[PDB]
């Protein structure tokens, strides 16, 4: 079924052309251009990498000085009605602004840009995998997804921008191949050799490994997130490229720190997670801290897995409530905007004065509650990080704190929205942590905001499994290296409790979504199955000969709907393969013979560029062609991949899919080990779908 | 040519089976197996993982506290003699006990482990590859690594630890996959799952990273050094494996450093390089600093490409004098000892002397050259890198340290020595990174230590061509994670003009011992030529049938040297690839039969179990058949791998490199796209040696 869930839009699905065509009349070899085109293409090769740096760089920045400064000011509005003892008007300022930016923020997704909600995550690594993901990459997605999350993260909600910064760092790269957008490129001749699929997932590869270090401002990190978690296919050249796009971003990130660090930005300059500076300094081995340390690492596995369990549930009732049309989206954004409203305002009214933020309690009695709560999350953050305030939190707060956000964050991701997972998970894994720190008390000489680092960094273990990328990311968070120990201790068990329940959140979505992810290692049931018998439950392969009819040509190219067909002469010999892109090319082109004629070297040369061939905005129902130019004739022999990848009938599907996945194939095509004369030298077609266990063992019910 | 250079010693070169055969009597997927033996082989990976992290922390201590017990302790006899003003007999002290610890050194390494000369590095490199590189990781392979290593540091020698732990680590990996040495071996059966060639890749790529992570203290680098430069294959399972066994190595070497700091380690408790303790901290972003720092990383590049050039040259004469017999190589260890010496201690008095190590000009006046030429190279290091000293080095002096570590460099690495590369190329690029600090004076504010660990990380990159590991290796040594986009910039620049003079001393050292190692792209004109012209500049197939006669399979295993044969019937039918290692099993086990039968299912499960089938210790000149059994017949379908992996004859030979190495084969078949009846089924087998660009080359001249 080509049919999935992109963002939130159901969309048609294909796959990506990463095999190269080693025809010369194509170019796709970069070595073995000129000399002087190899420099050019080396030169905008990393031209291109410190603009994603510098761009992703800039534009976080942006989103962290727009964010503060508009839930600065609507606090100080709120702010001015509690002074004057007027909390009924002070409780409808913050309810009708954060109603406000969440309508802006959800307006704009639903009726301009639906694949805009959501952390987008998923998506690129859906599209890292091969999958062609539509609408993801366009220049209007990335504008809503930066003004949908300044709305949104300043409305109070249960969300971050470090989630939406991964996209918008690949719709920079993606815009930056191209030359802006879609119907606003640029035509500089120099951008032609990044007009392929095998560049853009080069680009996309840096751009959203940029996004997580403008997130966390760490440039180790993040292209270990991008190598451990978002990309399938690596190489060290990649790796190479990859990290300067990351440092380019520390640069412009600590740059603009020290300018709103003295003032300039304004009154509200200093910005959130990125302005994180509290490191732990001598964490002591004591033998006593084995026992707590053990159960934040299994408190974060089991509190992950139900984490997972239970989002895979409220996901897919809101997939039910965004079927019911477009009016249905922006109200159940607008109620869960409504419902936290009056949750971050009425809980601290049932909280304790501890003695001397003032609320609801007269002067000498400050409020534990108002702190966490009626402030930005990314300040709620570094408060319960905060090392050397032993007992600045209550016990009694901390659970109307952890039980809040436990809600809001099942209930806000999903909303149509640009919504992140780092943030609420950050936020409900820290109140756990130092609720455990605080019940230790005395017992202990690890600091309780060292409990609420390692409590947020489990419960990310437990519910995301990423291990690797996510200690060097709270190692350069806390700017600590002698803190990796103790922090990858708390991974091993929360990522080992987590995996004995259930899946991650990216393999969760990746189902709920429908998106055809190909995974590294085959079903041990797939070695007893061959790929022989997986083509007689399919129907028999549409092929063309290698000079055809051109009434053959359109046949195939209205009645079916796949995008390669093998190449024979009709003992036969098996050309190779063409593709779909190829053939509307040449119809459009009208390159047409009268006779039967194998044309020579020269003929196609004058017909079509390396440049027009590998352009892909062309569409086949605007190509009319009449009844006279039916009956001719077009020689696909100068188009024709003339080597593809083949495997043998015999050859099981654990083997065809590892080497579908290794050397990242659209098309394998299963030759005959029968061996006779008369035969058809092609006798199936392996995709990205039928290599899939879930459609498998659908046709194949008996095998599991 | 199976002929290749591995240490010291040419040997016989084959290749690693990394091919899963499918069938159910090997047992070669573990997701095959019970729920009780995949929790077996699960804990066993882990705990493997845990005491190679643990083995290879414990034997780092003890090569940095017996180095320099032995060099302080001789250092001490040598001060002696110098307060007595003898200074003639102060020299033949320090030369004599250079000499011994040299001679100890270089007669364990030619007499008993010819394997253990050098770093090991390139050999770890190539059996990660799939080159099985003999005599690699036995266990006197690893002893006398490790004496040789603590004999040649502390006899002043030009080399380090840091080389020789990659291979110590690699060394112990292996020996605890097996359970001992290879004559003892333990047969406790859980072991059994290890017994495979990719459960060794997954061993010794974690033993390999944790020997980088025990000479720098640093677990992240670590990872990404065997990420980076030493494994071809990588998933994120063996990652997540690979991070916690180096999080093993910094507990343990960071618990004998707080004991070592406490005076119980002796009075030479505190070690070398990873006792290093300057962090350099608020370095200032002065615009006039751009030109020292490019200077810094231009002048990496060149320096790292003239040491690549000129040590390419001296090991091509170190073969020369190494194919002259056995005691020619212990004369060229104590001729470089000898001259190490006499210039480690004659040069000092060529030094000025500084106002107030006091040699050899009286009391006032101390010798700035004796600090770093009569101390051991760990504690050079420091020196140099020390901050807050700003003129303590003369810039006559520096010369001196620098010109005579560029000569040091490049003779030292090659004799009969446990050596390494990390330590000669950082006391050479620090040497000229302080001289570059000195020489601007006044004119800047970054510290003139800064600039020398700047200079040591671009003369790396310059030599080596690893960024992305050096980087983090050098953020973490330093513990200065603020470092990283003035350390990335100098390794931007040194590797790019580095790259294009010639290429990385690993590549140059993989070729100078004719390891056939394979890389990652084609070239070019590989995609015009196709594997059926590679077929017919060769020898035909040597195949066997189904039900083979034993005289057939004795004529090929006396006859040829090929280990694998295509199994036919003789239209007739491929029933796809068996092994040499099989062939002589069922000669050995004699499971002969008197008629032509093929077999059922429960006959071979008698006699044949999945343990002794992985076993490799027969040799086929101990089998002696008598003319007998030489008529009989052997059923070769249950020990023959149904699923290989083929190619058609019309795939290119760039196209059939990228199969062979994204899936790891040993062997890839050919079979006939022609499609005739009456065709053999199989025309070519590819190998690793058909496949190299240099071996193609001289077969087919006309192609560069
Ligand atoms: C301060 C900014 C510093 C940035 C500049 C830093 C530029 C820099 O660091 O790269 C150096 C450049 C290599 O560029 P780059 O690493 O991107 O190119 C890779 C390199 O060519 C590998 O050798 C290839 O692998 P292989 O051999 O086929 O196996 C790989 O091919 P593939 O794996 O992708 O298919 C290539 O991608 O080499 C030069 O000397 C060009 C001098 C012109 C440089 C002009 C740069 C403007
Ligand atoms: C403090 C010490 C902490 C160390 C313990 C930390 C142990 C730990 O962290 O791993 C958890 C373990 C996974 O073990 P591990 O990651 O090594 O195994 C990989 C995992 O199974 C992947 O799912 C596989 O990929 P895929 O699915 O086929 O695609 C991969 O196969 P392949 O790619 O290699 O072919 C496997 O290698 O999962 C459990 O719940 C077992 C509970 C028993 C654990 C008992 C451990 C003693
Ligand atoms: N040329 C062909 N002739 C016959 N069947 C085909 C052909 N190409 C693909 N198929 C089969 O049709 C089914 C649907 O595939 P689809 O038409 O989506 O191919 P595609 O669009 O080329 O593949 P993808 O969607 O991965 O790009 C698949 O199971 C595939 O095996
Ligand atoms: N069964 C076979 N019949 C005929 N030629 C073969 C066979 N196997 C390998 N060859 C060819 O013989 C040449 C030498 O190969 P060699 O005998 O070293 O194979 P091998 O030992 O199996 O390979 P490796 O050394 O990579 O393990 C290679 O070019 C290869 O293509
Ligand atoms: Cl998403
Ligand atoms: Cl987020
Ligand atoms: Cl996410
Ligand atoms: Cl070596
Ligand atoms: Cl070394
Ligand atoms: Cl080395
Ligand atoms: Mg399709
Ligand atoms: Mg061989």
């Amino acid at each position: 079924t080509p049919l999935a869930l992109v963002g939130a839009k159901v969309s048609h699905i294909e796959s990506l052309d990463y095999e190269i065509n080693e025809n010369d009349l194509f170019k796709h070899d970069w070595r073995s251009r000129s000399k002087a085109q190899v420099f050019q293409y080396i030169f905008l090769k990393w031209t291109l990498a410190c603009l994603v740096g510098l761009f992703t760089g800039l534009i976080a920045t942006l989103i962290n000085l727009a964010v503060e400064n508009i839930a600065g000011y609507k606090l100080l509005a709120v702010g001015y009605y509690i002074a004057q003892d007027r909390f009924w008007t002070g409780l409808m300022v913050f309810t009708g602004a954060n109603l406000g930016l969440t309508l802006v923020a959800t307006v704009l997704v639903v009726y301009f840009a639906p694949t805009a909600a959501g952390p987008g995550i998923p998506e690129i690594k859906a599209y890292l995998n091969g999958i062609d993901t539509p609408n993801m990459f366009g220049f209007t997605t990335m504008m809503v997804k930066i003004v949908g999350s300044i709305g949104a993260v300043a409305a109070g909600l249960d969300l971050g921008k470090e989630g939406p910064l991964v996209h918008i760092g690949s719709c920079i790269a993606s815009l930056l191949g191209q030359g802006g957008p879609d119907n606003h490129r640029i035509k500089w001749r120099w951008l032609r050799y990044f007009n392929n699929d095998r560049d853009r997932r080069d680009l996309i590869t840096c751009g959203s490994a940029s996004g997580v270090c403008a997130a966390f401002r760490s440039p180790v990190g993040g292209v270990l997130f991008a190598l451990e978690e978002v990309a399938t296919w690596w190489r060290s050249a990649l790796l190479w490229r990859t990290f300067f796009s990351t440092a380019v971003v520390v640069v412009v990130l600590r740059a603009f720190i020290e300018i709103c660090n003295s003032g300039k930005c304004g009154l509200f300059g200093s910005g959130g997670l990125i302005m994180f500076d509290v490191s732990h300094v001598e964490v002591r081995y004591h033998a006593a801290d084995i026992i707590p340390v053990t159960l934040i690492g299994v408190f974060g596995g089991i509190l992950g897995s139900l984490y997972n369990h239970l989002l895979h549930k409220v996901l897919r009732l809101y997939n039910l409530i965004n079927q019911k049309g477009k009016i249905h989206k922006v109200l159940l954004s607008l109620g869960v905007s409504l419902f936290t409203s009056v949750c971050l305002f009425g809980l601290p009214f049932l909280a304790e004065c501890k003695p001397c933020k003032q609320f609801n309690c007269p002067n000498g009695y400050y409020n534990d509650l108002s702190t966490l709560l009626l402030t930005t999350n990314d300040d709620a953050v570094r408060n319960i990080f905060s090392s050397n305030t032993p007992n600045e939190f209550g016990m009694v707060s901390l659970w109307i704190f952890f039980g809040l956000y436990c809600i809001l964050g099942l209930i806000t991701f999903g909303i149509a929205t640009p919504s992140g997972l780092f943030l609420p998970i950050i936020l409900m894994g820290s109140a756990y942590g130092r609720m455990l720190g605080t019940a230790m008390g005395s017992y202990t000489n690890i600091d309780q905001g060292l409990y609420a680092v390692l409590g947020a960094a489990s419960l990310m273990a437990g519910s995301m499994r990423m291990t690797v990328s996510l200690c060097v990311i709270f190692l350069e968070l806390t700017n600590n290296l002698l803190l990796l120990p103790i922090t990858m201790f708390v991974l091993l068990i929360a990522k080992t409790v987590g995996d004995s329940f259930n899946l991650s959140i990216y393999e969760i979505i990746l189902h709920l979504k429908g998106l055809p992810f190909l995974e590294a290692n085959p079903e041990p049931w797939m070695r007893n199955l061959t790929v022989g018998e997986l083509n007689d439950a399919k129907p028999p392969v549409v092929t063309l000969n290698g000079v055809e009819k051109v009434a053959n040509i359109v046949d195939v190219l209205r009645n079916t709907t796949h995008n390669a067909f093998p190449v024979l002469d009709g003992g036969t010999e098996l050309h190779g393969l063409i593709l779909r892109a190829h053939l509307v090319k040449v119809l459009k082109k009208r390159w047409f013979l009268n006779e039967k004629r194998r044309t020579e070297e020269w003929e196609v040369r004058e017909k079509f560029t390396p440049v027009e061939l590998a352009e892909r905005e062309d569409n086949f129902d605007d190509v009319a062609i009449t009844s006279s130019e039916m009956q001719l004739y077009v020689d696909l022999h100068p188009l024709t991949n003339t080597t593809p990848y083949t495997v043998v009938q015999s050859m099981s599907v654990a083997k065809a899919l590892v080497l579908f996945r290794s050397v990242g194939l659209r098309h394998l095509l299963v030759v005959p080990k029968i061996q006779a004369s008369g035969m058809s030298p092609v006798i199936g077609i392996l995709t990205r779908q039928d290599l899939r266990a879930y459609n498998i063992l659908q046709a194949f019910p008996h095998l599991d």
